[PDB]
């Protein structure tokens, strides 16, 4: 069985920690103090592409985030280790981190953190409710998990210009998103760069079927949205990326005019086994 | 011809802007306000891959910084426009800045920015001197500046860990490095993961000369330097951070192990017209 | 009469803004978009002294946060007025506080904001429980509450050092607490310096009964408690802050081995009537 | 026998550190490495009222930076000890910033810093020229200097609002300021509330003289005057700044429509000797 990933009952709080890989001489015993810290429920588990070339394996299906030569910049901020913590209480989640922090400490550092939350029972910011035409029980298991219980998932970390985007008109922002802030109502008739018609998620020649476990954010850096998509492969966040920056017909989404990606990484969700968590291709 | 990016009695002070082209109908409104600024001395200019792609129009030679499957993290953060602001006046670069954010308003909004300092006359935090094995006047001329006039600059901004570099004996400093503190020696016997080692502009298929015109820079988000490239083309930057990376011998570049790049960028400086800079290629 | 400072199930979240009055031409058009949004159940409302001089009026009981001039930092930042938001969708508070910020915009700019939210039921990040002998019912009406619905109320930021705090042997963080972390039981054999030794709420001439409705906090700042102190008056705070900083018997409190407050502000609670908050003494 | 708190020749940069006394009984250690290292020229002393009282001792002259019950906002945030880095590298005050903060680590941490600079030869941002009427010569050390060499500086971190302050038209900011920009020529029919009008040096009951080293300032927390205000006592200092605030005469100063203080102290600059910095008062 795959981790935690698909919990109905979404936590209100969440808290998302990148590490990059400094002292691989001190990783085993960052790793045998870390593993028995996974349950896949409060704490997932995501390695990245670095992570495996510095001990020498490659896991299938497991490659850096893309880069898309678009008009619209969407950055690779590549790191090594993605920890992902789950809770109700906001403080929980911080005490954690420092403990995680110094668990990690000789081998890891940390290079970049988001705290993040789910507004009202899942929306973002800017009014539009999120995870409408996500995927439910089972439908999620065949889009966002692989045969083997693994999942691969994409992260963006998106800042929004929140005063900019509320103060065009509502049916301009309509426009823009592809549904009816009043109503959640798709716009049949919206501008082919509207949200909603570039990710149509039945107007790929596979199904791109993806569960989004986004949640919102604010910090020093601003406001925006955590984007977490999960996939069975890649295949299904990428080939979306890259009709939203125009690569596939030059149409780009209309998020990118009020909204740009900050962060941009894929990282491997390995398998939930008897003794913990199943990192045998990689050790 | 070419812009004074060579002149080498260099400013104490440069402040690097980067811009996201988030709407690009009033993208002529802002040229016309900033090209009769940029006289290539006090204030240069850098088109990046999505400005160009955004235009429809292809310079030979430019793309996006590279996606580099390592063990080290180098990331990608490709913006559309550079702006490097030099002078001796630490505040007036900083009332120009707001200037330029203000000419560039609903086109360009600023994604990242950095401040500048040139650090005694030319060292890194760490006391290394920097620019011994860079090319001179004359000498720089034909492996730093393209056939046309234009240069292609890449830009990193390393961060660095002092407090650990600085806490490690004197030896292994000099080791990671690959140069003697004391009087900037090259180390012969030094492992071949010292920096020097990996970044022998000799030892390449090409001798892949390029010239560096780095600052340091200290902020909220620590310290380090503020890396600069300049060559002909990019293909001089990208075979020594493949090498630096173990992509090429599997022995990676001792930097790593005190230090990490945050953004990665490449921008063509166009030439100077007589007008003032020649974006003619693209209109 | 009151507002709602004693609901006992308190919110999940809270953001505490603070500002000063720029311009006083532009304060009733601020105040009559302000007003009518004061329930004191969501959106709570203190006056600071500087507003009372603003307007040449005289409020009984208010006046500046203090000077103490002892061997410990109590700083006093003193604004112009607080707003007290509670809410249990953290993002909700974060909007709020935009169209706050704007329909008070020429009169009054933001000085502070502070992030708040309720760890666990009511605990410090320290883990202790906070508020273990606040007063129960109608005993709070009586201590925090003055003849006219009315409160004074004290705001500190204090800063943790969690760190630290929690590397000391768990019988050194229960002498500077008093209180046993395992249980939650009174150490009579505590030093004098422990925290509860020096706030006893009946170890005063007369006795300092207070309510405290404190939340924690963490950002780019770090992380702490966001004290809150209401009283009929601000003799109770006082007194007890005195004792803390030594300046009644030479012993200074305990939590200043590891925290520290950042802000200091003194401020009126105004009743709350049938038709809003009254602030006909301030006019 | 004075510190060089009055070089006419002022350099570049200047970093100021603010400590907070955290555990007194390491301070012998701390003040052992920090007192051969403060020459008065490049690294001067200040010390604060809660570092006397921490010691018992009492400095005659000293006390906290006092509580203004105005309506305008003067915060006092006194800390126990003040260093002024003062150097034309910027990256050298950096460096040793952190090397101070490591001798002094256990007894005093760090509570501020300020990264500051001299704009042109002496500008505020807003670009009036600040230290016109600065006395000169022989009348600094009247003004500056006690009995002993002991000096009294008041420090203020004034934050900026460069962008409101030059959309008013020029006869305002002259009217705010009460010089003339155009030839800094005062402007004798300008409102009382004028800047000069109310600091006028000899319209006090005596000719209340002080000297001015403020430099300019530029971070996260936004732009504007690192205020140091010298005299032989703080009643020059505290005249003028009640004045400011309207306690004498009901007319509050120009500069709080545009500009606020964030920090307040008040420092005991000890006087110095060829063996060091005199602290026998303190032992
Ligand atoms: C600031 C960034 C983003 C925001 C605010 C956002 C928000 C939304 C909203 C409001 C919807 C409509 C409601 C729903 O169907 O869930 C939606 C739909 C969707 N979004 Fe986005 N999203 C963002 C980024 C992305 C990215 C980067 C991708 C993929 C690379 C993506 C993929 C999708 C998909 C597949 C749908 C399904 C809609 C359908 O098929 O009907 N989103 N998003
Ligand atoms: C934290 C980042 C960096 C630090 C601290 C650093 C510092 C140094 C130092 C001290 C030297 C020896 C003296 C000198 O050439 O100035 C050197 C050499 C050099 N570095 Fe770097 N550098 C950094 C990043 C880079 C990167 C990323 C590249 C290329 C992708 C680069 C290219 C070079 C080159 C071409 C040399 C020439 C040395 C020779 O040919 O002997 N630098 N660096
Ligand atoms: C970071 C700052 C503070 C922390 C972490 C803290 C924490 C605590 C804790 C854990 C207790 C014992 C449990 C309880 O009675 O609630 C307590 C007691 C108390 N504290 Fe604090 N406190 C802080 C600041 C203050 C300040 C500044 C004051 C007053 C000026 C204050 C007033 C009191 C009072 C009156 C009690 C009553 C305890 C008794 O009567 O037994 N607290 N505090
Ligand atoms: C943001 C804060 C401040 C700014 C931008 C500012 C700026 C200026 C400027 C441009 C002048 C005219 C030329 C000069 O004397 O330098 C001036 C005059 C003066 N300032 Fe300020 N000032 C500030 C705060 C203060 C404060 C708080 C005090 C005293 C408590 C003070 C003391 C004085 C005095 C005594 C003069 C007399 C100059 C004369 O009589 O010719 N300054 N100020």
């Amino acid at each position: 069985f795959q981790q935690g990933l698909l919990a109905t009952p979404v936590p209100a709080h969440a808290r998302h920690l990148f590490f990059t890989l400094q002292s691989p001489e001190a990783l085993p015993a960052a790793l045998d103090a870390l593993l028995p810290q996974v349950d896949g429920k409060q704490l997932l588990l995501g390695v990245g592409a670095p992570l495996a070339k510095a001990l020498g394996r490659e896991i299938p299906g497991l490659r850096p985030f893309p880069l898309l030569d678009a008009a619209v910049e969407n950055p690779s901020t590549q790191h090594a280790l993605w920890l992902w913590l789950r809770g109700d209480e906001r403080g929980d989640l911080l005490l954690r981190t420092q403990a995680l922090e110094q668990a990690l400490a000789p081998a890891l550092s940390l290079a970049d953190s988001v705290d993040g939350f789910l507004h009202r029972g899942g929306y973002d910011l800017t009014g539009y409710e999120d995870g409408t035409e996500n995927p439910t029980d089972e439908e999620a298991v065949q889009a966002a998990i692989a045969a083997d219980g693994s999942s691969f998932a994409a992260f963006q970390l998106w800042k929004h210009d929140l005063q900019y985007f509320k103060s065009l008109p509502q049916a301009d922002q309509d426009n823009i998103i592809g549904r009816r802030l009043s109503d959640n109502e798709k716009l049949d008739d919206a501008p082919a760069s509207a949200h909603v018609k570039r990710t149509a998620q039945e107007s790929f020649e596979p199904e791109a079927f993806m569960v989004r476990r986004s949640v919102s954010w604010a910090d020093q850096r601003g406001a925006g949205l955590a984007f977490v998509a999960l996939g069975k492969s890649f295949e299904a966040f990428e080939v979306q990326l890259r009709r939203m920056s125009g690569l596939e017909d030059g149409i780009i989404d209309g998020l990118y005019r009020f909204s740009r990606p900050l962060t941009g990484g894929y990282y491997w969700c390995p398998p939930m086994s008897e003794t913990g968590v199943d990192l045998s291709p990689l050790l």
